């Protein structure tokens, strides 16, 4: 599974899930925000057996979540 941060506002898992789904299989794709505080930054846990993408997508320091430059690491 991989890790991600920069969870913009309103952005919902369906965003990361479909985002990395095109990057790999992605059977799981979650995002963690803040209780009654979906405004600050957070971190989501995705998972695509495709290690290949994990290889690069992990080094990326500014991915693109629909309209933001979140980040993605390996786990």
């Amino acid at each position: 599974k991989i890790f991600v941060g920069g969870l913009s506002v309103n952005t919902t898992v369906e965003d990361v899930k479909h985002y990395f789904e095109q990057f790999g299989k992605v059977d799981d794709a979650m995002l963690m925000f803040d209780k009654t505080t979906n405004r600050h930054r957070g971190f989501g846990f995705v998972t695509f057996e495709s290690e290949d993408i994990v290889e690069k997508v992990c080094e990326i320091h500014f991915h693109e979540i629909n309209n933001k430059m979140v980040e993605c690491k390996k786990a």
